[PDB]
């Protein structure tokens, strides 16, 4: 088409166009105030409308990069506020956009965003829904300049729906709060997944990413042909490489192209793509990215034939190693949607290590004839951990389950900071209440998805202020061995317990007037400090002390007079506990 802006404006729609332009500007000019951004959006939109009316109006022929760049260079304070970024304006567009990209700040220093009271939000929402939502949209985008724009818009729409619903209810707070917490967690998870995807692509390379995608796409589109799966994995790798570089326009066009390619060859890929392919341009790719697994052929051959029993295995493998291994991944993954992708990768790595050794020996067949027996122990490991932990989560509840994990991990890595241990254990706890509800067939994929982010949040932090070689080890190993590594950590027999600290175990009545989450976190913090002081303590000793603390807290919060009870009975509890331990 003769005009880029006009075309985009047309298939996006005015409302979507406006929100996206706002996000795009906020991610580049992270320091400019809201009023200035709104002003820019209005000018770009007004210009866009001119081009819609006549693709021949002036400047309507300019590319989007050029137009975006020219408007960015119009900001008068560009130099005084962003300094060096202002020098990007002296370059020819091609280089200009690259320069702006290089100067995008990922971890800016903006005040943390505080959640106001439910009634102020609801009142604000009713008085001016537009400015309320757009201002928060701006606040979120300036803080996450890397978050893929269209997905942020998808989140905004869900927030709107939460206010619309809850702000017109009897008990607003009881309605809205849980929705906001779920949205935030989900928002943070999405952010982590995006960063993880790019970092892994940079650290481990294209081959590893391609294997990961082959496995994932084969579980989802089992009826698709291997050649079709390879086509998709290739385009998908290119798409993420570009999206990770950070250029929104390039990223968006590649994704769109891929989404249409998929819809046009729908019948040749999966019968589950029907809905996704009838959705508007903006939602297509997102929908496809979450499509459920198509059902498998059910009348499929045995893997043993072509990969163990067959003659010429070594011959087909030597002829094209990666293609053969990819074929193996494809065949194995499409018969196992119940496996995590990383498990499939372990199987593949194991099959590769075996052919490398075995294909160089006299009688190949004999050497690699028992490969499938090496797979069994690899499979069972995550499966046992699932049942074992989910059952426990069932006996106890989410809270006591978190406490169980708390005792378990403080003992393995007592060096870690107490707030980190609490944070991590609580998140692990949630993965349990969220995945253990799924039937066995969907548990591993679920746990893998959530554990990948929790483990990455854990590693990133630790990276900053490292405290344990073991954690560093597990954090730097391959993403395939990451979870196994942590699971293999044993109690720290070297750790020297921390001296007693009266303060740490002193409690007041203010705990009675705290919110549930707040009470738990204070108790859990104490629970971690206890284990750090008495690491050799037993599950029984510990249970007894946690129970005394329990009755104690209920007793002191249920008395004609508090504070005294906590101080008087607190003296007791502490002294007794010490002796018992
Ligand atoms: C690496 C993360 C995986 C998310 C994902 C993605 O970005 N695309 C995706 C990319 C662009 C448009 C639509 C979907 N599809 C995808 C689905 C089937 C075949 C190929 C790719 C996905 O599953
Ligand atoms: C992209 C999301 C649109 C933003 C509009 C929703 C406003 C939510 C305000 C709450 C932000 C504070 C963060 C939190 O939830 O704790
Ligand atoms: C290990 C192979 C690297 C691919 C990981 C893909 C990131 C998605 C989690
Ligand atoms: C297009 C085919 C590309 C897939 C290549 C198959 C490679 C399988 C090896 C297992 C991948 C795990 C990589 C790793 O050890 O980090
Ligand atoms: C101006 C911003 C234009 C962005 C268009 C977004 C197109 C959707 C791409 C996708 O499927 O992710
Ligand atoms: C304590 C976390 C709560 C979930 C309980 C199951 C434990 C997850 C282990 C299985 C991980 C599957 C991913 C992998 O293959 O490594
Ligand atoms: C440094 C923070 C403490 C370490 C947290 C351990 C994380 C391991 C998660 C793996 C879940 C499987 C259960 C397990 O084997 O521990
Ligand atoms: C003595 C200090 C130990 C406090 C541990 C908290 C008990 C856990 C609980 O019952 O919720």
């Amino acid at each position: 088409h003769k005009s880029e802006v006009a075309h985009r404006f047309k298939d996006l729609g005015e409302e979507n166009f406006k929100a996206l332009v706002l996000i795009a500007f906020a991610q580049y000019l992270q320091q400019c105030p809201f009023e200035d951004h709104v002003k820019l959006v209005n000018e770009v939109t007004e210009f866009a409308k001119t081009c819609v009316a006549d693709e021949s109006a002036e400047n309507c022929d300019k590319s989007l990069h050029t137009l975006f760049g020219d408007k960015l260079c119009t900001v008068a304070t560009l130099r005084e506020t962003y300094g060096e970024m202002a020098d990007c304006c002296a370059k020819q567009e091609p280089e200009r956009n690259e320069c702006f990209l290089q100067h995008k700040d990922d971890n800016p220093n903006l005040p943390r965003l505080v959640r106001p009271e439910v009634d102020v939000m609801c009142t604000a929402f009713h008085d001016n829904e537009e400015t309320f939502l757009k201002k928060y949209l701006y606040e979120i985008a300036r803080r996450h300049p890397y978050f893929y724009a269209p997905e942020l818009l998808f989140f905004a729409k869900r927030y709107k729906a939460a206010f619309t619903e809850c702000c017109q209810a009897a008990d607003k707070a009881a309605c809205l709060l849980p929705k906001l917490d779920e949205l935030r967690d989900e928002g943070k998870a999405s952010s982590a997944k995006q960063r993880l995807k790019c970092a892994s692509l940079q650290k481990f390379g294209e081959r590893a990413f391609k294997a990961w995608a082959v496995a994932r796409l084969s579980q989802r589109f089992p009826k698709a042909e291997f050649a079709e799966v390879s086509k998709l994995v290739t385009d998908l790798t290119k798409v993420h490489t570009e999206c990770c570089h950070g250029d929104l326009l390039e990223c968006a066009d590649d994704r769109a192209d891929l989404a249409k390619y998929i819809c046009e060859n729908q019948d040749s890929i999966s019968s589950k793509l029907k809905e996704c392919c009838e959705k508007p341009l903006l939602e297509k790719s997102h929908c496809i990215a979450e499509v459920e697994n198509d059902e498998m052929p059910a009348d499929l051959p045995s893997l043993a034939a072509d990969f163990v029993e067959s003659k010429d295995v070594c011959k087909n493998y030597a002829e094209a190693k990666d293609v053969f291994l990819g074929m193996f991944l494809y065949e194995y993954a499409r018969r196992h949607p119940d496996y995590s992708v990383v498990l499939l990768l372990r199987l593949a790595k194991t099959y590769e290590t075996t052919l490398e050794k075995c294909c160089a020996a006299a009688d190949p067949h004999e050497c690699y004839a028992k490969v499938f027996d090496e797979f069994k122990p690899l499979v069972e490991e995550p499966q046992n951990l699932i049942k074992q932990n989910c059952e426990l989560f069932e006996q106890l509840g989410e809270y006591k389950f978190q406490n169980a994990l708390l005792v378990r991990y403080t003992k393995k890595v007592p060096q870690v900071s107490t707030p980190t241990l609490v944070e991590v254990s609580r998140n692990l706890g949630k993965v349990g209440s969220k995945c253990c509800k799924h039937p066995e067939a969907k548990r591993m994929p679920c746990a893998e998805d959530y554990l990948s982010v929790v483990l990455n949040q854990l590693c990133v932090l630790h990276e900053k202020t490292p405290v344990s070689d073991r954690v560093t080890k597990c954090c730097t190993e391959s993403l395939v061995n990451r979870r196994p590594c942590f699971s293999a950590l044993e109690v720290d027999e070297t750790y020297v317990p921390k001296e007693f600290n009266a303060e740490t175990f002193t409690f007041h009545a203010d705990i009675c007037t705290l919110s549930e989450k707040e009470r738990q976190i204070k108790k859990q913090t104490a629970l971690v400090e206890l284990v750090k002081h008495k690491p050799k303590a037993t599950k029984e000793q510990l249970k007894a002390v946690m129970d005394d603390f329990a009755a104690f807290v209920e007793k002191c919060c249920k008395a004609d007079d508090k504070e005294t009870c906590f101080a008087e009975e607190g003296k007791k509890l502490v002294a007794a506990s010490q002796a018992a331990l």
